[PDB]
């Protein structure tokens, strides 16, 4: 091994965009090269908001051998870890406007496995990204959460104010606790949000969701974070309660903004959702 | 009644001294409407959905200087910088030949300010900006009590420890107490208690150090506030003016002050003002792009 000694000055373009929840700095590695052992490293400096640009991260776009584009992504401490979902859609965006990909259709390699991509192309521009989100999980040590009942699916009433509530249980890979509301804005999300998150029969806390149902493809959402796996829950919740159909595409109104969401008869619960360029530039760095 | 809606961009630059860190916009080249500026400031300093940053600092045309520097804080509040930013501006302002020379001015909210760049390789390395005179009277901090002859120094009993703090303002309020070791220093606990004392009705930001010899010193602050903060210059001019008072340092000596974020090199001149030398660094620059609706 080596002790270092001298020091290094590089630079690459960038372009940090928005999805979901996450920013991160996106690095196109067909044009741009930092040294493998400089990536941990990088990715901490140019997340931090001090001394860098920031964010919660560096995703780098690379050739891949199995797919046309491959996602490497790094955490603000510089570690390389699971993406699961983040910066997906930024990343599809990207790669059909920067002509990495030729169709609408495409797959992309993540550390988890190769993923579908499905962009929407407006005026020559990726509005929305289509991606698979999996199968609901319905059994009650699936949630995970205590007690038994399961069939048709998990519904449980809740006792709070002198009013009974209802909500339905649903993991998307993490768990999440759904209650209809009349008017979204009297939700009580501050306060049964958090007394419901901690309760003792989610052994490891659940994500609330309160939505109201405007029609049979449209709902207000509002979620107490333990949020796309969010908007999913709430729209397999809305179908099994009878209020929304299968294999439509329901349109789900957050405080950021829509999300599209299908559960599909197949199985899978697919997600449309957007991304957007914040900036894009050049950053320059010194390691030493 | 406003409506529709514009989708804009300019070029920016993001700098930082210490990491303190900005958006540096070249208003004689960008273009952004006035009743703009607040929202555009709060979106871009969002480090989620803006670029990150503790504001956003315009650099402008001056009736009286070269350049006028405007700066706004991540809320969009535009304000003074107490020093902040002008380090950055007056590199930039040099690089991008907005100046003809390494010494000039710059127009800020708090008055007109001198500015002198050190260039190495037709890069601008240091900056070394006017801070002014300390102001040592109690009104002047501002603060409660009695006595500033010949300037204010007080006893602070807390946690069974005599502490003595030496009272300055460079603009703002400062608490400068002397310690043995800054990495022991009750920054984290003696610090807020003071801040809020009820003898500084403003608040006032406590400073420590530690003085290794007689040009150079250690130095951490509790920001009035924020908390611990990695650079505040106004912070270390009021602790090289509270050492020189002390009689622990020299009048007209450059004082090297070794902060979290690196050093900065200060000298309490016999004219009165106080100059302070440091780092200017630009992390990115590129394009923003926005909406308005």
């Amino acid at each position: 091994g080596l002790v270092p000694r001298g020091s290094h000055m590089s630079q690459f373009s960038f372009t940090k965009m928005h999805g979901l929840g996450n920013s991160y700095i996106y690095v196109n590695m067909f044009e741009e090269q930092i040294p493998e052992e400089d990536l941990a490293l990088v990715a901490e400096k140019v997340s931090n908001i001090n001394t860098g640009i920031g964010a919660d991260g560096m995703i780098l776009i690379c050739p891949s051998d199995v797919a046309p584009v491959k996602m490497r992504m790094f955490n603000n401490d510089g570690s390389e870890g699971k993406s699961c979902g983040n910066g997906l859609r930024c990343v599809a965006k990207y790669a059909y406007e920067h002509k990495l990909v030729e169709d609408t259709v495409f797959t992309i390699e993540t550390l988890a496995g190769i993923v579908t991509a499905e962009v929407t192309v407006e005026e020559g521009k990726v509005t929305l990204a289509k991606i698979d989100m999996g199968a609901p999980r319905l059994t009650r040590a699936e949630i995970p959460m205590l007690g038994e009942g399961e069939t048709p699916f998990i519904r449980e009433n809740f006792l709070y104010n002198n009013h009974r509530y209802a909500f339905t249980a649903v993991s998307m890979g993490n768990p999440h606790a759904v209650i209809f509301v009349d008017d979204v804005e009297q939700a009580p999300l501050t306060t049964l949000g958090p007394v419901l998150e901690t309760h003792e029969m989610f052994p490891e806390r659940v994500n609330v969701e309160f939505i109201e149902i405007l029609n049979e493809e449209e709902m207000n959402f509002r979620v107490w974070e333990r949020c796309g796996t969010g908007a999913c829950a709430a729209v397999v919740a809305s179908i099994l309660n009878g209020k929304m159909e299968r294999g439509k595409e329901i349109t789900v109104h957050l405080a950021g903004g829509d999300l599209m969401i299908a559960w599909t008869e197949e199985g899978n619960v697919l997600m449309k959702g957007p991304a957007e360029v914040i900036c894009r530039g050049v950053y320059e760095y010194k390691i030493e």
